């Protein structure tokens, strides 16, 4: 099934995936942020998504931002039934401030397949 | 396609999942920990788990603890055959200490589906 | 349901997985690196890989390095069609430098199953 989304404001950008077999859709900041050194920011995308059945959506790092600028992505687990505004929690572990501009790609969204098991307690395994 | 667990001591709390389609089961600390700024702790759950076949268990961040308190989860890959005490490695990148009380939810456990491929070397792909 | 790889230099070490049900294959450094406290390094494996169809390759942390040495892995999303040198972005959040010696295992490679959905914009969910 498809990944669907809707744009919660005009500042949102539709996620894109250039390559057919790329693991994730690019997520774009809907706003300017300045993240000082050793600080975190929630970067809003102003999109809502409806994930396909049988996965969650992992908000995962973009490789170049980590290797060049020491940016990481925190949190990241979007439940299959989440319909709120997707926020990317960015961590700037670098020594200088990191600027996000509206329309910058700042993370990717991977549809990771998972089980939804029932849980059972036993005395010992 | 059940997740089974056992309590290794009476300090453990059975993992829970509120929504049927949340990605993960909440893991609870069995102990109090104080994590100073820019430090790590291994927080013990005092549970052992038996993951379903075809996945590993990812210990992943709770979204709120990351966006509000700059808490991140390190390590996180529990192999399908692991039967030891589940430990959550918490990183506090905040400027203030972070208190874990016994019984606090500190991470979530996601059953992520994976392959177990054989490996082969070639001269060049 | 083969993972295929090729060595790009003679400094590369073939990835290994000791347990049949371990989530990932060990990745080994091709070089010596010294990572200062609160810094990062891109550790080259000098291998290229060809992932099985239906997954991407997560470069994930080794549990012991995170809980003992405060090492974490950045980036980590290797697309199914990536044929370049696999680099591991290591973050040293410890107060002491961390030494990587050529031949050390520095991360694991997990074949995470994923969907590759088409994307559809709707006016609202
Ligand atoms: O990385 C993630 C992980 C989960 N989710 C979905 C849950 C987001 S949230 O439901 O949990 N949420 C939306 C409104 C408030 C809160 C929040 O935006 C937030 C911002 C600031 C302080 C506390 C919470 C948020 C956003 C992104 C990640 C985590 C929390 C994301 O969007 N991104
Ligand atoms: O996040 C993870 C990832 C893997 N595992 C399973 C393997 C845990 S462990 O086998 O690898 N382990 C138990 C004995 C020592 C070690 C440890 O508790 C540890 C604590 C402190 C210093 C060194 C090792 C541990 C626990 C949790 C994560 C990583 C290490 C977890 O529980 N949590
Ligand atoms: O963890 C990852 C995530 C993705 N990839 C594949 C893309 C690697 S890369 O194509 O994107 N790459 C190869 C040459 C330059 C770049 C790089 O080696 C790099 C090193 C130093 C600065 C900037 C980029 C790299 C390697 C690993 C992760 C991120 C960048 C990895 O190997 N490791
Ligand atoms: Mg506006
Ligand atoms: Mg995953």
């Amino acid at each position: 099934m498809q990944l669907r989304f809707a744009r919660l404001s005009e500042h949102a950008t539709a996620p894109t995936r250039g390559s057919a077999r790329a693991a994730g859709y690019d997520l774009y900041s809907a706003y300017d942020y300045t993240i000082p050194p050793m600080e975190k920011a929630v970067v809003k995308t102003d999109i809502q998504i409806a994930l396909p059945s049988g996965c969650y959506g992992r908000v995962a790092p973009r490789s170049g931002l980590a290797a060049k600028h020491f940016i990481d992505v925190g949190a990241g687990v979007i439940d299959e039934d989440y319909r709120g505004n997707v926020g990317v929690v960015l961590f700037n572990f670098g020594k200088e401030k990191f600027e996000v501009k509206k329309g910058d790609r700042i993370a990717q969204l991977i549809c990771e397949r998972i089980f939804y098991p029932e849980i059972e307690e036993v005395q010992a395994l």
